[PDB]
């Protein structure tokens, strides 16, 4: 008889490079505060948010990702043609079907490569990070593509004084490929779906699509749940990502947790043992929170800025609907 | 610069268990028939389908998933407490949020475990499989649940008189862990995105919601299109996924294609120059197409006939929507 074969790629694998999308409409609070009883001070002090972006009615999630990978693939000095495999993680492509992975190949000029969407909450980028880490190591590609983008803004409904002000849109894309050295740590990720509906749509499709002229589906956020569960645990998450990359929480120099609500991420920069001059990600306050997208929105900011340089050791926290979480260390991109 | 360790984790790994739920609603042809101009005979003919199985009003791709993992983890002699992280592959999940893994997970008794939702149409199960068997090889898990689900029943228009006798409802699960000899080679993937539109929701959800009064969403096919993509291109796909796995065409002992339709995968046997006696999946006869979950369902099937035997030499070959591929060679579960 016969053997099923034993492969393996480049163990060393890193960011090659960030690229980001934000969509042109800036939406302030003011705005926001046309459809509810609230402000921009209130908004402000509670969220840390004081603008958000929103695509236009002509784009989507994946055209977004397109724009994403292009610019990343710009900012590593690379084409297509060098890529062997996108992930695309959102939770906002309106399609059950196709994926868009596909068509964000096609659209950048490389149709035939491997692909499919990973769906995760916010989570969903440090689980798409890791699994295109996973694939590079085992040697099924060489040099992927990772995109996170959300649509948020069609799905939120703007009466809603728990959100309304809280989800936005944008796509940030990374390319993953060999490095010298290890760039991407050991993904360390869980859930809790005991409170899966924490953050949910309320009403499925099919129930609506049954009942199109009743109450249509929106984005709802139990929003002091998401916060204890993520200010009490994500720090714990924190330091089994640095255990596992094994640094020490002094040894960070930037934090990247999902941009949810700056009060939960001011909470867990105290909780998390990092120097007095760790540099932490705050690109919520023209941002927003989204979702999927949201960390490497925050990574390519921190690098605008020259807040983090190239090189730079990184803590990524994800965390989100699902309750899913997924964290990892790694060394910032260009 | 401070590094970044590397884990590391079983070199062999393999199918453990598959594990498989067959919705108690039998569906025949002429029950199809009611609303377009056919016939039981030239629906087996040309798709080589006698009965679909459908999923009650109470059920959900979700609920599907939890009942084929609890099969699978039985018939394993295992318990959620031995499962590391759960990957459910889908396209019918109806929500954009939260994801279903968690929630499966949650009700299988291990609501913390980590785990996502990954869409890739009919090519879900081989990614799936893929992305598993590289988080455990990395170190990642060392026990891992990959679900392939689907209630495509809702998405049907029974008057769509190319597919309302082609998509059905049901789920499958694999148990991957370490083996004493490699069971699962080498991912073979890609895609076609040109060829977007040929498996499609024609109406996307933020459209249709927009318009409650125009026409609701249903799952198209360009049977055509997809029938002459996978016969002419499929083959070099698994000659491909046995040539990674060090496999011979004359060594294989099953062949699981997704089971699309009957003919396409008898083109398929006889392209790929299997030995006269390899076992071909035909579970498509009272199944019919179940995309993510037709490969696991058929690989459960040909078990459960004795075709299969455990540790059996099997290649398998996903070809779906986005137009997206994922191919494979595998040793038989239990
Ligand atoms: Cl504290
Ligand atoms: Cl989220
Ligand atoms: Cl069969
Ligand atoms: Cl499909």
């Amino acid at each position: 008889m016969t053997e099923i074969a034993t492969t393996s790629g480049a163990r060393s694998v890193g960011l090659l490079s960030v690229g980001a999308y934000r969509p042109e409409r800036v939406v302030t609070n003011d705005e926001i505060c046309q459809h509810i009883d609230s402000s921009d001070e209130w908004i402000y002090t509670r969220t840390g948010i004081k603008t958000r972006r929103f695509a236009a009615d002509d784009e989507s999630a994946a055209s977004m990702a397109t724009e994403a990978c292009r610019r990343a693939l710009s900012n590593a000095g690379l084409s297509a043609a060098d890529i062997d495999g996108v992930i695309v993680t959102t939770n906002t492509h309106f399609l059950q079907t196709p994926p868009a992975a596909p068509m964000v190949a096609a659209s950048l000029g490389a149709k035939g490569i491997l692909g499919f969407d990973l769906s995760a909450g916010a989570a969903g980028f440090g689980y798409a990070l890791g699994a295109a880490a996973d694939m590079i190591r085992g040697g099924g590609a060489a040099t992927m593509l990772v995109v996170g983008t959300e649509k948020l803004s069609p799905t939120i409904d703007m009466y809603d004084r728990g959100n309304c002000f809280i989800f936005a849109d944008g796509a940030a894309a990374v390319v993953v490929g060999e490095t010298p050295f290890q760039g991407i740590g050991p993904t360390v990720a869980g859930s809790d779906g005991e409170q899966a509906d924490a953050i949910r749509q309320d009403i499925d499709w099919i129930t609506f699509a049954q009942n199109p002229s009743g109450p249509r589906p929106f984005v709802r956020l139990e929003g002091p749940a998401v916060f204890r569960w993520a200010a009490f645990k994500m720090g714990d998450v924190g330091r089994r990502a640095m255990d596992a990359a094994g640094v020490r929480p002094d040894q960070i120099d930037v934090f990247v947790p999902h941009q949810a609500n700056s009060r939960i991420n001011e909470l867990l920069v105290k909780n998390l043992q990092l120097r007095p001059d760790a540099v932490v990600a705050n690109d919520i306050e023209h941002t927003g929170n989204t979702s999927a997208a949201s960390i490497p929105l925050a990574m390519a900011e921190l690098l605008t800025t020259g807040a983090a340089k190239p090189g730079d050791l990184a803590l990524l926290i994800g965390y989100g609907a699902g309750l899913s979480y997924a964290a990892q260390v790694v060394r910032m991109p260009k």
